[PDB]
């Protein structure tokens, strides 16, 4: 009773990408297979990386979504 | 300024659902077919509705995700 | 006794788009709010339309994914 | 086919899960960061694993989606 078979969709934060031409991003909390916060993203060239949710980095993303 | 009536994955805000047992939600900005901010979500029972991003309602969601 | 307009993320089939530069597509069955088969898609320009799952149209999509 | 050291979303096929109470699954082809076919999925308990697209395993999924 806990999780069994652990597997986070994106390992570590994929901040290597910069926020700007992004398009949409998903944000999933820490499930069983993923006890760490797991948020993924999507760019203009329909591809997907992933970022964190405990810093001002993704806050610039959501803030960039509010500006419009 | 913007457009209207095209192909928004979710018409109007689906706030009829309350934030609590949710699981994850996507955040899409106003594209072409969707000049309105288009945010969709996902529940614990893998289903999906959609919320807004210009009020304190979704702020309770992201805030509920920061809690953990 | 369960079949009527509820909340399908995509009403009617969005076949107006042609399969070619697509990137990825979701395949959801007919849930409660969606008694109709609900398949959504994504293009190379991170956007999303939707197609059917009972014709040779989406079979050209999956077949296009098998070719590679 | 593969450049050098890329970033796939789901490593290896997550067939450890059996198809039955599933809810919906994504189908992404081999991008740049993912030269391998990258198909992800979703269960009834809004979670996400991933399967392959070159065997009869996912054919039981799509076939399970056609039956209804």
């Amino acid at each position: 009773m806990s999780a069994k078979e652990l597997r986070c969709q994106c390992v570590k934060t994929t901040s290597q990408v910069r926020p700007r031409h992004i398009t949409s991003l998903e944000v999933i909390k820490a499930g069983p297979h993923c006890p760490t916060a797991q948020l993924i993203a999507t760019l203009k060239n329909g591809r997907k990386i992933c970022l964190d949710l405990q810093a001002p980095l993704y806050k610039k993303i959501i803030k960039k979504l509010l500006e419009s």
